[PDB]
């Protein structure tokens, strides 16, 4: 491509909502904000410890970022656990995002990995040491199998971490390539199994529905990131190994060829994904719907995907697409939209600092 | 039906060992039983164990046939490893094989996983207890990339076979469940990256094409064998929940559209595997074709796959395909057939007994 098919995005974009079901909900802006507030106040006070402070290297900034950027996505996708909840998801899934900083080899960190493992000896790499210290509380909120996922899908994350520091899309031809990458970092079985806490649900009693949400929303998942990520990464010449850029890369393919594969699969995810659940435990299908619709509203709430700004091009345009798109912009706006000076505060250098 | 494509079935399998060049190679029958025994006795040794005896609750008779089934997979396949690299991967993927018995339910024993593995306490689950403290002999076979892998991949097989005891193909319509179920209890990196001793390659030097290997081995190896595993698979009462037999209960089609999925992904998967490894590093290439010329070669000889019996009702006739099938179903049997008692023995009981 040259230009972002603005259209074309605007139209999957508006299926995928309509597909899923994108319509309001109960959950109002003073919730939000009060769990916001909550989930991001345990965290920052959590990265402010000296212990923390001193073994995660991370520039104070973009812990900052990261952490208001994850506190976001889980408050308003993990709609319904508690806020107990929300907060240590948030300060799990922080870590994971800010693995993604260290350039650093993990090869000799790695080295004794199983053996200390085994022997209970702290980890040679001090993000494994600082993430597998804090766990247990992520880990009290689920069952055995939830954990089980959620424990294998970090791991996973890790290498997908290291594959990642190659800068590497795939050899041309490599056709299994890109999603093998894209399921190595995108911590899916940790978001599917997150989502049942064991106070609310009952892995035993649903286990084939759990078992069947992790599978299919593992997929659903990272390739709405995908796409909503489509229109923050285009430009970005530093982001050079994304799925959709991998696709193009080893598939050979052309960029519009691959942006077309994505968009099949994650309609197709989508259908699926109502057409599976919603004949099933209503409070299943709840938290599945609620985290699919609240996923959508973070995508186009956090500056992060810039999508504001393909608000203001097809703003005052007059099509269907355009207007589709714009009404349920706006509808997550009012529910999503919150500046940050709400809940956000003090900033987590503060805080280490004292 | 309730027959068996035994057609289709032949012609895919030729179109396999044809994409995969199966041709002859300089691995003598001398050889190949040198390493039998060897790997056969290191392990019949291990397992033969009291402590081993004690906690892995499998039937003598059972534990015997599935060493000797291991042991044969990995000689015939991991080729170029070391003798000892053979046998350890041999104890390493016994268990795994045993671990499909257990009809017991992980759920207890997998309560306290992390907080014992954090604390270096003994699993409670016996296998863990096992595996997890033998494990060391088979990564010391290898680099901390590969043994990551090896961990994970694991670790993805214990979930596997917990789901497994579920006995559930998937809700129909969860297009994303087979597959994910086929990887979660294939081993696929775990056999990916076991291709790989850091006595014969070095991970950092070939991080991309080993990379590149487990991305793709893992789907070649598990298809490869539901394809040729559809007989012996498919009369069964029990192991109800294959890969293609799921594909019909989740993406709601018949027994043969299944199938050609299957072949199509199979093929295509040969297709690539060639492709991209042939003008890769030599080394390379050579241990990637000689598991897969090596995987065919003990499928077809394995009598865990009865195939000897599709080779007899078309022993005789005139297709290219029936004819073309034996001419290397011969071959296989040539430098494959052996008589167990030219090196599993004595056998595991009798050690043991001692
Ligand atoms: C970067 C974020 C928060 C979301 C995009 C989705 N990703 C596929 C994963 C990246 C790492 C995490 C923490 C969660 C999910
Ligand atoms: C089952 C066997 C021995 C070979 C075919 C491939 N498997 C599907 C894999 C999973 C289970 C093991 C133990 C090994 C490899
Ligand atoms: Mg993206
Ligand atoms: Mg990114
Ligand atoms: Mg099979
Ligand atoms: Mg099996």
């Amino acid at each position: 491509m040259e230009n972002f098919p603005t259209e074309y995005f605007l139209n999957t974009t508006v299926r995928l909502l309509e597909y899923i079901r994108y319509r309001d909900s109960n959950y109002t802006r003073e919730e939000r904000i009060e769990n916001l507030h909550y989930a991001y106040n345990k965290a920052a006070h959590h990265f402010a410890q000296p212990r923390q402070q001193q073994l995660l290297k991370v520039d104070p900034k973009r812990l900052q970022a990261s952490l208001q950027t994850i506190v976001g996505m889980v408050v308003y996708s993990w709609a319904k656990v508690s806020k107990e909840c929300m907060a240590d998801l948030s300060i799990h899934y922080t870590y994971t995002l800010v693995l993604e900083d260290s350039k650093d080899d993990p090869y000799p960190t790695m080295v004794n990995y199983f053996d200390d493992l085994q022997a209970g000896r702290e980890q040679a790499h001090p993000w494994w040491a600082l993430v597998n210290e804090h766990f247990p509380n992520v880990l009290r909120h689920f069952g055995p199998f939830c954990s089980l996922n959620l424990i294998r899908s970090t791991l996973d994350f890790f290498e997908g971490c290291w594959i990642e520091q190659y800068n590497f899309g795939g050899f041309p031809g490599s056709h299994d390539y890109p999603q093998f990458l894209r399921r190595m970092n995108g911590l899916g079985h940790c978001v599917g199994a997150s989502l049942w806490p064991k106070e609310q649900f009952n892995e035993r009693s649903l286990f084939l529905e759990i078992t069947s949400a992790i599978a299919q929303m593992e997929n659903w998942m990272v390739w709405v990131n995908d796409l909503m990520s489509f229109y923050k990464e285009f430009d970005d010449e530093r982001d050079q190994i994304s799925l959709v850029k991998n696709y193009v890369v080893s598939d050979e393919i052309s960029l519009h060829e691959a942006l077309e594969k994505l968009t099949q699969d994650t309609l197709h995810s989508s259908k699926q994904m109502v057409a599976v659940f919603s004949d099933k435990d209503p409070q299943v299908m709840d938290t599945i719907e609620c985290f699919m619709h609240g996923y959508v509203t973070w995508h186009l709430c956090d500056r992060r995907y810039r999508l504001s700004e393909i608000y203001e091009k097809v703003k005052e345009e007059k099509t269907e697409d355009a207007q589709k798109f714009c009404k349920f912009y706006e509808q997550a706006a009012n529910v999503g939209a919150v500046s940050p000076s709400e809940w956000a505060y003090p900033p987590v250098a503060q805080l280490a600092n004292v």
